[PDB]
């Protein structure tokens, strides 16, 4: 019934302009991803999967995984999925977008110079006062509404991105570099990537041969380790069901308890 | 329709004991009170009011002040009505409290050392799986989000609590040992006490010849400066109107613009 | 049933032009205030309250206090409330009055002088002694009953108006000067200011933290001590009872037995 | 029929978000200005007006003059009307814009760079090649349409902005700085300020006592010389005409010949 | 309902030659002006306007203005609109008009001796007994009650003609000149010449960039200064309003208070 995805909150506080509320009745669901799906796949290369494991508990136990939007043709930055904050104003072009979407972006990346920047400059315009003033303050609530309940800070589950020493709390540089994000941002990643290895108890499930996605220093990338490119049919004999092509989110290893 | 009590998320998480919901109906009102008036009074000594300001603009211009509870006899940390961080155990006598009003305290007052303690010798319980930890999470996080909202980090009004350059952003110790205090702390004392001093646009109006309540390092006390203390009646020819005698909080100085 | 105000007893005596009687119900009272509340506003900036003191006895006692008519914006003469003899024509402004009027407000304030001018040049008129004499023989009358019922001298309670050797009889030069009004000056003063510290049998109660008014030389004067003017609305979140801001007149000291 | 505004050429080419033509029905009149009343006032300070001549011909010879949208208690910055190149992006706040608007601006105020920055980087979106490159293809070449018809290189009347030997080519600072505005800046101010003297064949029209605006380094500003800024009721005994009190644009000197 | 101009009675007492009335419908209202604009024109090179001022008050505040009704071509006493006592002989050619009007203008300025001449020379004539007695009569005292009613005499808005110590009452030679013309040529000047700076409570009104007219000791004359004439169409692209090019009568300073 109430919207939490951080993009629906795109309003164009021009006071003349109209803006768009495009997401998916998805958004209402508290599925753990606060994003809508259609904002997860204009703005990420990334669209929303279920996973199912039917372990011992045979329980319809379901986790969420991602998929990426992007093929073989395009190279570098374009492969990017979720950039880090060192390199996000080149390929978000945050130009293009609004001053909104500007806002949401910098708090989601910690940006607090650029939020100082849009606050006083923004000032500058005419009937800012009349309701200027009360539309970025709607927006800017719900944005940390959203961004601190994901806040990285421990609750009152053991992920890792590297495997380095995966009987243990060892990890690699991309999980200490992930440490890095915003509380927004690791959630999307978590609830982005599913582990190809998962701890239920004290025993162990494979679901990937080998992991898909990459981390960087520049982001969650979806460069493939040792090979090219992963084909991907982007899109949007007949008895036998289709089996979808679709590439998945995979890295990491998962420590799950009870 | 949703309560905006912090107080008003306890629940006796003892799986067979019961627990209270004696919140006002002023809790649903975003008043800007994080507590609910029933709450307010039983463990605060402080009652709400508003105050009315009948300036040039010819609004209704509403204010929040508050009320003392304590007369004269009571003495020395019995006068208190918001204790600092340092001496809160002793006044508040925690153990008196359930678990859910303690974690809510210490989360009010900053205590990550009594909410580890809490948390990890709270899973000794039995049962604690099964429901425990789903309690805990709801009103673990019901209890962030109502923290978070009042945070003192600067949004995207001057307030001080002290008479020292009055024209300029000089304050006393009193000032700079309520920036000490929690977001939900600060709001709740911003609320509560209004300035006997307040600049509207280029005015000044005053409210209270001299300054009820003080500041010290124990926190907010309703110990009058210099004289004995105020008659308070309690409580819970006629043709003139009462004029009630009950004593407000008021101190400090205000800059308003527009 | 019968008027108890001074200025109730207010009639143009120019034998074509008319009166008027404007004196609220509250004069028929027997109050104490031996002046109805129109007139206690229209001539002086004051207004009637009662104050509850729910003292050991738990009795509804109530005494009297009053009101400022005043704001901030005007300074000086204006800030009066009750003049002195010395300084009262000016204030008043007593030719606009009738001498109806005159005749009162000298016989309150003891100007032998004025009353033989009024009384020795009112008998030029044409018609004097038709019906002149005899209403003005009533009003002097009814005047002197109200006058003489109010006179210091003591009876067959002690008040002082200056902190200085509370636990005693001494008092400050505001006290002295303030016996040196007439009876009825006294009794508006004594039931207008409360005292700010009361002495109820060996016990003492303070009701304002600091006086409001002041008493000099000029009179009863709302100038706030060593501050600028309190703030007053002057007039003629919606669930918290109003707490209205009115200025009342606080100011003195009371020793009462039994 | 057509549209002369060059900010009528406004559209958000990003596929999805809307844009608005709020141009006046005055945009389609050849009347010299190259922009609509409605973005002339709502991005300048700026309000269009016509001005008679009755001069010895007798004919109905009519100019084009400018009306100030500023008041008094606007100061400094917020005074400006048309910026210069050196400081037009903290007046404008261009990120507020559209990226239409923005390229617009930076091709009337000849910012080769900015353009090189937002074309390289527009690219980096997705759907480009669809209508992207359509529509900013249509935009830039209707800007530069309506930029390079009012170039300033003369065709195939003289105008001066200060008052040094006016029987003469001289001119002051005012003038040679104006010269460095491009095309449509240029015939924007001529078309804006009129002269305060005209000279109409061998005689002499003077129109305003003395100037309203001023030129600057910093470009068109009302700042009214040696003085305190004009009144003016910005607004959006009758029997008498009204005079409506709105201050002008009057500057320069005018040598007009036949 | 009554006319209150001083021109309107004018009659033509030769007994067998006619006379006019065209003064316009505003001679009726109460203006101020005690003049009709039909005679204010052809008398004096002056028309009427109002002036509207939207202060703070938001009220449909109205002061009177005056317009000039001369060109460019005529320099000197040409260009006068009120001379003073000294000048006025030849600038009004006094033989040319009606000896109620020579009457008329000699009681404006205060010529005892030429009403004297005027009274004891038209006694000459014959049929004086008859009517022409009673119609100098009835002239005489109308114009004496339009007079009187405007005299300078302060009744039972603070007005300056220059310049000098604006925020005192210091004034210019202007000021003292001014002072020497008779009650309706004070009125008729104060009610013409708008100030072109107006003190309204505490805060600062400009109106015109530079005064438009002067006085001297020749009168309100109509001679810019320190500079070419201001252009004057006199008088008896379409979408845009017109913005008549009238020049007003602007000069001197105002102080208002309430």
């Amino acid at each position: 019934r109430v919207n939490r995805c951080i993009f629906a909150s795109i309003v164009s506080f021009d006071a003349c302009i109209t803006y768009k509320s495009p997401c998916s009745p998805d958004a209402y669901h508290d599925d753990g991803w606060f994003i809508c799906n259609n904002h997860l796949i204009k703005r990420f290369k990334m669209s929303k999967m279920v996973l199912p494991i039917f372990d011992e508990d045979d329980n319809q136990f379901k986790m969420t995984i991602a998929r990426h939007l992007v093929g073989n043709k395009e190279r570098g930055i374009k492969r990017i999925l979720i950039p880090s904050a060192t390199n996000y104003q080149d390929v978000f072009n945050l130009n293009s977008m609004m001053q909104a979407e500007q806002l949401i972006f910098h708090l989601i990346y910690n940006n607090e110079n650029a939020v100082n920047t849009i606050c006083d400059n923004l000032k500058y315009t005419e009937g800012f006062t009349s309701n200027t003033q009360r539309v970025i303050h709607s927006v800017y609530a719900t944005t940390k509404s959203i961004l601190d309940t994901t806040n990285p800070n421990t609750f009152c589950e053991l992920r890792f991105f590297d495997v380095t020493n995966a009987r243990a709390l060892r990890g690699g540089a991309g999980d200490q570099l992930f440490n890095n994000y915003s509380g927004f941002l690791q959630n999307l990643i978590r609830r982005a990537v599913a582990p190809e290895y998962l701890q239920i108890d004290t025993e162990e499930l494979r679901f990937r041969n080998c992991a898909t996605c990459i981390i960087d220093e520049t982001g969650l990338v979806a460069s493939v380790p040792d090979g090219p490119e992963l084909y991907n049919p982007i899109r949007s004999l007949s008895g036998y069901e289709e089996y979808p092509t679709y590439v998945p989110l995979f890295l990491g290893y998962q420590i799950i308890n009870s």
